């Protein structure tokens, strides 16, 4: 297993209190995880993968019920499959 | 207005339904909304704040509530800002 993923799924967690959400919070969460490049960036289309694998991990397990500090690794694979051949990363 | 942005909102519930989330129907909600470039292009990074604008919007009413069809234009505008200064787009 890996931290990494979780740290997202706190920092999704961490935007979704308040009562709404926080964009602000959400923004500088995506810097911190990436750094700031401010232009095109392999890294940053991998974290934004990773912050919607987080999200959408988020709603599905919403939908369920609470949501886990790990997603499934199937899923997970699945998604990253999924969007890596998409974007082309 | 726009019907631009409620067509993702749609992607997004539409893949809200399932009592899950569906990733393939996810990728191609993306793949449809942009093209399929396979690389680097600033129309996926835009679809990819838009997809993340409706996401994160969803979110943030969820826990409202039911989600509107359409987002608060003060909001979508500062999270706009937010994301377009943070990758430069």
């Amino acid at each position: 297993g890996s931290s990494r993923l979780p740290s997202l799924i706190n920092g999704i967690m961490s935007s979704m209190q308040g009562g709404g959400f926080n964009y602000q919070n959400f923004g500088n969460v995506l810097s911190q995880f990436a750094t700031g490049t401010g232009t095109c960036n392999s890294n940053d289309l991998n974290l934004l993968m990773d912050a919607l694998l987080s999200a959408l991990h988020t709603l599905s397990y919403q939908g369920m019920g609470t949501v886990p500090s790990y997603p499934s690794p199937s899923a997970m694979s699945a998604y990253s499959q999924s969007v890596r051949r998409c974007f082309g990363y």
